[PDB]
């Protein structure tokens, strides 16, 4: 059928997020559990606020959602596209962009990391 | 504080506007594009964000995702509101751009990566 | 056992890379075959040019490359760490960034897309 | 005509590069001072290595390059293109990616940055 972002996911670091109903905007929410973090605090389920393209209502849609982490002064936003295979199994090719709270505007350019995920369904 | 509310314009030429932030630092608006991968006209597009409020900073990160009415793509910002020495604010972010692609061994080339600098409009 | 850069390399896209000695400063040389290209045009070997990291001499060091792309306008920039497990397993971690030219300065803000790959040994 | 990497550079930060003679295989070596790190310790000059892309020939070509820093155990890889106005002005757009060293391998994930800077000459 159509990849769709409800449910429940797991990636390649051992994370989790659940996604609720997408609206007819495409807009959802949900919850995220990282399996890492950059330090020893302990790390807190986190919201997640995100919008599924609908343009053309691709059976493969992008999309983007934002973590605001309730642990740190941090905020992760992913965006990938939802791909799906003839047995329809489905997965989350994403990328995402980590960034840190800085004191001072000089220190800016030390403050984003990039990486990726790859998210399966549970 | 750095507040996210109000009228935004980037280096490119682009604006957006941002409504009120809510007690859990979530925010909505609307984004218009100086600018584009393709011939498509450019459409306003909504925006979907949320301000972390950890220790409530005067300058807080955060990010949004741009959900563009005239593409297959999304694009996903993230950045810090600065208060800067001259006594603006500014918003420095950096952004992907993912496009859609057909086949998942394309999915390498999909995601484009670039900043922008948001000032007051 | 260090884990060394010098050999012949694939990555999770089926692309190889054999690189040649790393001399005392650091520095290495090889030839590049992707295996994967963003347009139709033929795909021809691509010498690269790079630099490990020796402060500390760490047994796992970090890298960086530049492939010289004789079939497009574009470069394509490397960084990654090169990691050992004690079986003796080596693997490159890396993230790239790949430039392609535009013929507008107006048009520089979408010339840059970002990716990861992984490699073992051949 | 041709935006040329060689000479001496300065970007939006405050660093300072220069980059020598680029060979007929566009081959280029060089020195970088940043102006800002990361951490504490003392900067330290670093070398570069590169390349620009000769497809062509163009007069505002691609380029990357390595720089292998002399006081971390990091390295950070730079590329873009030069362009140059209509009064021969010239200017550098480029990404970086800066890659830490971390101990093992579960926590690759976050070793990685990313950022822009833009180059112009000194004279
Ligand atoms: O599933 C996935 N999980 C990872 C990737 C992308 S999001 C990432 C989780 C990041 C959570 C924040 C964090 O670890 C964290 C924790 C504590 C920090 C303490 C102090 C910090 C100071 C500056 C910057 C930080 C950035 C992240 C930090 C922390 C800091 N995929
Ligand atoms: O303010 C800022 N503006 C720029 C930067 C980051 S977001 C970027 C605007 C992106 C608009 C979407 C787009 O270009 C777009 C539009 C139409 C497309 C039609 C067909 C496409 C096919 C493949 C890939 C695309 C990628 C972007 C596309 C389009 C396509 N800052
Ligand atoms: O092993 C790996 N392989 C991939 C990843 C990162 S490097 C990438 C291979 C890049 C080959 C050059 C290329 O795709 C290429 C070739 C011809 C192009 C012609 C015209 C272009 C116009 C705009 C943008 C381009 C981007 C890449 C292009 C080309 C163009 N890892
Ligand atoms: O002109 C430009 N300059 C900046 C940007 C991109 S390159 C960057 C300079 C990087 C110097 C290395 C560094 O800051 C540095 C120094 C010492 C470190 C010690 C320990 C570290 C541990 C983890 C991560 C690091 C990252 C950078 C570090 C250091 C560490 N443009
Ligand atoms: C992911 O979900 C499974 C069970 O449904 C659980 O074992 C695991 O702890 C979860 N991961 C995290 C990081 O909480
Ligand atoms: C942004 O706002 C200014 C002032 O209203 C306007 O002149 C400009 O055309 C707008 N730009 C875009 C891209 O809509
Ligand atoms: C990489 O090497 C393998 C084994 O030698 C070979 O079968 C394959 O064709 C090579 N790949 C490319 C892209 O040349
Ligand atoms: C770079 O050179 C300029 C003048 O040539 C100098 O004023 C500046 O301090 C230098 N910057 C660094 C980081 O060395």
């Amino acid at each position: 059928r159509k990849c769709s972002l409800t449910g429940k996911w797991t990636n390649d670091l051992g994370s989790n997020m659940t996604i609720g109903a997408v609206n007819s905007r495409g807009e959802f929410t949900g919850t995220y559990t990282t399996a890492v973090t950059a330090t020893s605090n302990e790390i807190k389920e986190s919201p997640l606020h995100g919008t599924q393209n609908t343009i053309n209502k691709r059976t493969q849609p992008t999309f983007g959602f934002t973590v605001n982490w309730k642990f740190s002064e941090s905020t992760t936003v992913f965006t990938g596209q939802c791909f799906i295979d003839r047995n329809g199994k489905e997965v989350l090719k994403t990328m995402w962009l980590l960034r840190s709270s800085v004191n001072d505007i000089g220190d800016d350019w030390k403050a984003t990391r990039v990486g990726i995920n790859i998210f399966t369904r549970l």
